[PDB]
């Protein structure tokens, strides 16, 4: 079956067949579409998850039904039956952990997926180690300023009574602690695990933009605290071109996105402690971290500055104020010589990175409501591309916060 | 099942029971999702004409009663003997605002039970179909204070006595293909001008030239008129500060008025039932002076700002836009025309969602259409997780007449 995807202001139509080795549920049903809806083993269905990614592995390096393609498929169900689970080479760790960011429907900038350091980190068992990792990590990444995609990758999940986890959403990422008359200092989206934080002993500066403490669980034990050597945090002062004002709204923030929370999978492997990091487009702070309500909501005091009509919304202040702000944290990480790309620049290449997809892959599986900015929409390309969201694997998945499920020791 | 939805910024959840009443198809499956496509016999018309009366004397409280019981035998005998029925003009009325409530990508549904219904199902001819669209026209203008309205002609009987109104809205503004290979007016209707001039209109070639009524009677072929200028309102387009903007010589009109869509009611089909509202400022600030495909003004305005156009991430477009679209809205604004801003609109949506879900269990709603095309994660509906589903009575598209009369 070909499925069609049009993009309205080009008249560019596609076909897709890659949805045709879709697996798992979209959430979706012939009657009803969540398509908004933010997030709606066993030696027997092991193998077969086993061989699926071996033959797509042995596949894309052209050595499929090869000799050495058949004996690492007997190789591994050998494994499998003698110990439960299999361990992956090292080549088909980097393949797979490049796929799961290659099928990542809701990452626009995925034209960089091929690019990708990999960093083995499967021997680690402590907490201590975890961290060392991390911090390898973070510096390697960062390599200062000229932002580097890499993934970090610890054991793999066994009897699911042992897995390694990175407490921390991001490796990097700020405090939020809520006061008792009701407001918030920080980052509000973090103060649940900020007070995990403090009750596992960190002491809190109480500023406004403190880098939280690692959090780090190793082969299932309870979570130790450990802080990011400063040095290695890259942070940039949030100025205007224009608005020397700007500066003393005092805003800032870390260069080095680092998503830490989610689920690898690989071959019906398991990895639950992944962190990978890329570097940011601009509206993720500009718009989202700068302006959501229940984030640090400056809106209102950018306004005041800039001296707009906030007497009523057609006056169009906040859309203004909005702007203005974006501009600024572009403006300050290019001028701190720190990797970043606007939703412009971002989008624009991820049509290309899609089309290229859809004809040397067969298709490109994307999450519109994901993929397009929170702001200026249609002035960017991809609000105008029809897309198929549809799920491939390797993949990487949510998975509940560890502090809901840990078995306390 | 019960399916929740939540808004990630305050936190409610409103559970939805609605969907499990719905009927057609959504084009998405359990391996993909196509929420982003633009578009994905007596037998069988009793079942949704049953359907229809059911839900119809469940609103007025009379579900069960001798009344229900005896309409639904007399439209079920009217079916078997005609192949058809006709709807009373309160199930007609009923019908029509329904299919407004359930039509999942228009943000205003807050506004639903408030609809002039004109029945023209006594209608014959295309000069009938001027007259009667006029009257309409003029009412919901209503000066400036825009009154939505919606003028039902007859409903198809065997495909070949369609009623239809060509246009894809009552007013626009008409596109010509230029020497320099450029386009001149509405890139968008460039095909639907030229049949006017294929059939005999005399285009003033212009950049704002309101396109002339083509309209289809009893599957005749399609007849022109022009609407009289002084019902079209229109509004210059000035800016609050750029006193340079009035010289882009921009203007738009006051009434969007939807014409192509075809409204069903219990089985029954009408292919011509143009209806009207208001305008959201973003749909002509953002996407048809913004539009790449549309007057695409961009580069322009961003010029007689003055601002660094080298460089994608001066945001000369986001700076622009916003100015843009300040302009509009405080032309229609100054000139006294209904107009809702996207802060204004979205907020009204939400609160319109939280009603209809205490007292109807729901709200069908596209998250993709719903968006403002401009600062998205700004307006309250961004972050509101909804629920996507067909509900008739409902406005469905239809393929343009053009590719489908017999002339
Ligand atoms: C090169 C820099 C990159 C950019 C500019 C980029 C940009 C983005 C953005 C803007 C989002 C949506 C984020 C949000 O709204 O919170 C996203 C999501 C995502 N990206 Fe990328 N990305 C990059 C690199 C990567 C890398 C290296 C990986 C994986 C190895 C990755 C995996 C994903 C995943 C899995 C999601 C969805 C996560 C979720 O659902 O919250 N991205 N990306
Ligand atoms: C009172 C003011 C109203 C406002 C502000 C409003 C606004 C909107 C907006 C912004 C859209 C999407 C427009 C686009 O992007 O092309 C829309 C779509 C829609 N509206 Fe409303 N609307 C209003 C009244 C009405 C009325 C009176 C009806 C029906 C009688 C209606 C039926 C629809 C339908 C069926 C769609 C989807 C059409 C499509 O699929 O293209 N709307 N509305
Ligand atoms: C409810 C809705 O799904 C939610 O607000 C989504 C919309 N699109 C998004 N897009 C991106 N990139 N990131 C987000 O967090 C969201 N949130
Ligand atoms: C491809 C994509 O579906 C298309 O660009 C949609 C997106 N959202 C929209 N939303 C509204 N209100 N109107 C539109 O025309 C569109 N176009
Ligand atoms: C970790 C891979 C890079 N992905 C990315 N750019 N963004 C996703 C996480 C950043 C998050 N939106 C924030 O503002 O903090
Ligand atoms: C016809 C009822 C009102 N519907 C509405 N506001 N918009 C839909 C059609 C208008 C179209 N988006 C435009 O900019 O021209
Ligand atoms: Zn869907």
């Amino acid at each position: 079956r070909f499925l069609k995807v049009k993009n309205w202001e080009t008249d560019v139509v596609l076909t897709d067949t890659l949805h045709l080795k879709s697996t798992l549920e979209t959430g979706c049903t012939e009657h009803i579409c969540m398509g908004s809806i933010m997030l709606p083993r066993t030696k027997d269905q092991l193998f077969p998850l086993a061989k699926e990614f071996l033959d797509q592995y042995y596949s894309s390096i052209k050595r499929f039904g090869s000799k050495a393609h058949m004996d690492r498929l007997e190789e591994v169900n050998k494994e499998i039956e003698s110990t439960s689970t299999y361990q992956l080479k090292d080549t088909e760790l980097i393949y797979g952990a490049k796929h799961a960011w290659r099928n990542a429907s809701r990452c626009v900038g995925r034209i960089q997926w091929s690019k990708l350091q990999v960093f083995d980190a499967r021997d680690c068992t402590t907490a201590h180690g975890m961290f060392n990792y991390i911090c390898n990590h973070v510096k390697y990444a960062t390599n200062k300023g000229n932002l580097r995609s890499a993934i970090t990758i610890f054991p793999q999940r066994t009897d699911g009574k042992h897995d390694f986890r990175v407490w921390n959403s991001q490796l990097i990422r700020y405090a939020g602690y809520k006061q008792p008359d009701g407001s918030t200092l920080g980052d509000p989206a973090n103060v649940q695990f900020t007070e995990i934080c403090i009750q596992q002993g960190w002491k809190a500066p109480r500023g406004r933009f403190d880098v939280l403490p690692l959090l780090l669980q190793a082969n299932g034990n309870d979570p130790e605290l450990f802080q990011i050597p400063p040095e290695l945090v890259l942070e940039v002062p949030i100025r205007h071109p224009k608005f020397d004002w700007f500066k003393d709204l005092g805003l800032k923030w870390y260069g080095l996105p680092a998503v830490s929370n989610m689920l690898l999978e690989i071959g019906g492997l398991e990895f639950s402690a992944c962190p990978f990091s890329g570097w940011y487009m601009g509206t993720e702070i500009g718009v989202r971290d700068y302006c959501d309500n229940s984030r640090y909501n400056i809106l209102e005091e950018v306004a005041k500055k800039m001296d707009l009509d906030m007497r009523k919304t057609s006056s169009l202040w906040k859309d203004q104020a909005l702007v203005e702000i974006n501009i600024a944290v572009l403006y300050s990480f290019q001028s701190d010589k720190v990797t970043i790309v606007d939703h412009h620049s971002a989008t624009e290449s991820f049509i290309k990175h899609m089309e290229n997809e859809y004809r040397c892959r067969g298709g490109c599986p994307a999450d519109w409501v994901w993929i397009v900015p929170p702001m200026s929409g249609s002035i960017t390309p991809v609000f105008h591309q029809e897309m198929l969201n549809y799920r491939l694997t390797p993949s990487f998945e949510y998975q509940p916060d560890p502090w809901n499920t840990h078995v306390w020791k």
